[PDB]
């Protein structure tokens, strides 16, 4: 909830992406993924509570958003198989991440906002 | 063509923005839009041939993109009226600028390509 | 702060656009723009409290974000003047509106999010 | 060449990406991703000539584009690895494919373009 969120918009209905499934990996020693924490989004878009403070040390985190699931849900035909954000968290000072997403059918953009309480 | 061209792509179908209004103005000494070009893109999406290096002198330019009219012949109803950018031109000397657009039925983003001749 | 808001995010330094001058107008009979609200995004970026409910009429509006004068005090080089981003306030239940902007010095990106309580 | 086309820009300098590194692959029987085709984009910020009509059949393909040392050789330490996309081609038939990506150092956005030979 504090360190990692995921917030996740429709552009086609411009709306929060409800109940769209987000999977956390960490890469491992062998340079594999190994699932780390998943969910589903709100009635607002959002993914809360994925890690803590204490289980998130730094490392290569790899976040996958299952768009195709969401967009076959309403019926629309999508490009990507899912979106795939995958970036190094790194210790300087007690930093929390957002990552965002805007979802199109042939198109998404995400964006990493990164904060001090 | 060469000083200024616009692309327009649709990121719901993953296609061109076929036959978009794209209407160009030029900001006048008394502080008003003047016209300045217009024309609709091509079946690539883009628009070609809207001034001359003669023409395109220093000024602040408005290139508005008539989305609007574009979703609605597709059957949407879009949140925004137009797409456009704002912006100053041939400050440093002449460029070449390319503006492309990629929408959404609630989204756009406008990028600016400049180049030196 | 209900029924208008605006949220700015800086895509270069990974952070809420801060002290962004945001000017909102309404369209007028002779289709000038008449001034309605103005504020500045906060530290997390946003900009609540600009209407109210009554005030906040079906018409056209214009929300324009100075993004210029925030690269320019970051000493970043920046294409555009401003955002411009225009639409139709439209009843049909109680509607809510975020306008999101996310912004990078020669592309940005406006996405509306629009809600019921 | 014309069945798979990748373009990157740099939404800081507005300019194309130059030398970007790209890695495609296909996921093979076993389910893992084996090593399909790669290269450089251009100064016009493409790659061309990753594949042929004969080489790019039915599969998911996922496009790893090294946004990461990109970022740095310009001195900017980006929050992502990589920018991506992953995606079933040539599920109804040959179609060409331009995957273009837009980069930020801490957001990116990937945009296909999908047309009928
Ligand atoms: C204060 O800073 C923070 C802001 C946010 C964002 C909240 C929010 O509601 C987001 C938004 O309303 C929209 C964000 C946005 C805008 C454009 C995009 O292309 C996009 O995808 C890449 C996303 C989330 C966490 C924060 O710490
Ligand atoms: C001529 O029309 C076609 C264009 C293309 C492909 C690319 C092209 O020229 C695009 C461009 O020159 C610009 C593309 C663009 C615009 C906005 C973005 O946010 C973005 O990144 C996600 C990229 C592919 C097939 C076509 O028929
Ligand atoms: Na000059
Ligand atoms: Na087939």
């Amino acid at each position: 909830k504090c360190p990692l969120m995921v917030k996740v918009l429709d552009a086609v209905r411009g709306s929060p992406a409800i109940n769209v499934a987000v999977h956390v990996f960490r890469k491992a020693a062998d340079d594999t993924w190994e699932p780390f924490a998943s969910g589903k989004t709100s009635e607002s878009g959002e993914l809360h509570g994925l890690t803590t403070e204490e289980e998130f040390v730094e490392g290569i985190y790899k976040v996958e958003i299952d768009t195709k699931s969401y967009w076959k849900a309403l019926g629309i035909s999508p490009f990507h198989e899912h979106a795939e954000v995958v970036f190094t968290a790194n210790d300087s000072g007690p930093r929390r991440y957002t990552i965002a997403a805007l979802l199109s059918p042939y198109s998404y953009s995400t964006t990493a906002v990164v904060t001090n309480p």
